[PDB]
């Protein structure tokens, strides 16, 4: 098994006003997006230290009672409004991973999308503050820290594609973004239940099967345990871990709107028996956001693809990923 070329790109110019330096970042984003589809964003300005410090613990201190009380509807029929946000329980002997998903903190009962009961919008659920002091504050703060990094990255992608820097970011707004954070725990287990291990066609033991991400881009922090592989024509290649950087890739909404010029890389999660964290931020637009497709391979830039509303894209994609790769 070979190793994927995953360049480390200093993204710090994307926060500044040196326009040629921003173009030199954009060139690197373009090159990576046309190669394996992954890069590490470094010099990103976020305190990923601990982000990790916490997150395993939140993880290491929630009880079964609290898990049921926060569980999504797949695990708790009483919680019919929790499709996306809440706790995703492990099933000892069967399913090792567990996770906690939250959405835009601005989705409250006052928000018109909550009032209208629009699909994919939910009010976040949180544990008791006294049992988990500082957790909600940390998690909401983190959402906006990674929102800020993601905005800057979106400026890089726009410039890489020959657009003005706000081409994507103008649709990525605190008042309506459908972006989500997931705090994932992958446990060490001895014995590890074979029922929680999948076998790929090529024989590789996996925790999560091949997929394209449902996102515009995905902005991922993981602890220092190698696990991800990306598909290339020559087969799957290992993505090296880097617990100081953010691993970035495009999702299928980007592939759609660029006429597949920036493909959504197919990737999977190898099985590794080690305690680790996987903390994605899925960069989603607003429910009504529409980006007009274009084809940067064509002299006239024109695409015949239909502009997709982001919310309907997300509703279709999240359901499809559950059906194909299982309830997480
Ligand atoms: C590699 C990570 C992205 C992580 N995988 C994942 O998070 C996988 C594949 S991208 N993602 C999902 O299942 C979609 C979660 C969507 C979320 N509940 C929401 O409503 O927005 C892992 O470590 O398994
Ligand atoms: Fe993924």
């Amino acid at each position: 098994v070979s190793k994927a070329n995953v360049p480390k790109i200093d993204v710090s110019p994307l926060f500044g006003d040196d326009q040629a330096a921003k173009m030199r970042v954009a060139q690197q984003i373009d090159a990576a997006s046309r190669d394996t589809g992954f890069f590490y964003a470094v010099n990103h300005g976020i305190n990923v230290q601990r982000l990790s410090q916490k997150t395993k613990e939140f993880h290491m201190s929630i009880t079964p009672e609290e898990k049921w009380d926060l569980a999504i509807r797949a695990y708790n029929k009483e919680h019919q409004d929790q499709v996306r946000a809440g706790y995703y329980l492990s099933i000892p002997g069967k399913k090792a991973v567990e996770s906690f998903c939250y959405l835009n903190p601005n989705f409250t009962p006052d928000h018109p999308r909550i009032q209208a009961k629009t699909p994919t919008h939910e009010v976040n659920v949180w544990p008791d503050e006294t049992k988990h002091p500082g957790f909600q504050d940390f998690a909401e703060q983190y959402y906006w820290d990674v929102f800020g990094l993601s905005s800057a990255l979106l400026k890089g992608y726009a410039l890489a594609l020959g657009k003005e820097e706000n081409f994507f970011a103008r649709h990525f707004k605190p008042d309506d973004t459908l972006a989500s954070v997931v705090l994932i725990r992958y446990p060490y287990l001895d014995p590890y239940p074979e029922a929680a291990i999948k076998t790929a066609a090529d024989g590789t033991k996996l925790s999560f099967e091949w997929h394209e991400d449902v996102s515009l881009i995905t902005v991922l922090y993981q602890s220092n345990v190698q696990n991800l592989q990306v598909e290339t024509a020559a087969g799957y290649q290992d993505i090296e871990a880097d617990d100081t950087g953010y691993l970035i890739n495009c999702g299928s909404y980007m592939a759609h709107l660029t006429n597949n010029y920036y493909k959504a890389p197919i990737h999977r999660v190898k099985w590794v028996n080690a305690e680790r964290q996987s903390l994605p931020f899925f960069v989603n637009l607003g429910y009504d956001s529409v980006i007009d497709p274009f084809d940067p391979r064509e002299p006239n830039g024109k695409s015949d693809r239909e502009p997709l509303s982001y919310g309907d894209y997300l509703q279709n994609g999240l359901v499809s990923l559950i059906n194909k790769n299982g309830q997480t």
